[PDB]
């Protein structure tokens, strides 16, 4: 639509970045999407990888 589920719609799977894009789980919203993690873990500064800190 005006926006889309960028969690899915990452272009033609454009993961041209050696990181686990959205390691745990996404959240779609205006502007596209973001991610989060299973509790205890934390989304790192890269905003895609979750670590246990």
């Amino acid at each position: 639509a005006v926006d889309l589920d960028e969690c899915a719609s990452r272009s033609k799977s454009g993961e041209e970045d050696p990181q686990p894009q959205c390691q745990h789980l996404c959240h779609n919203y205006v502007g596209g999407y973001f991610c989060s993690c299973r509790p205890g873990y934390e989304l790192q500064e890269d905003r895609h990888s979750c670590q246990a800190e």
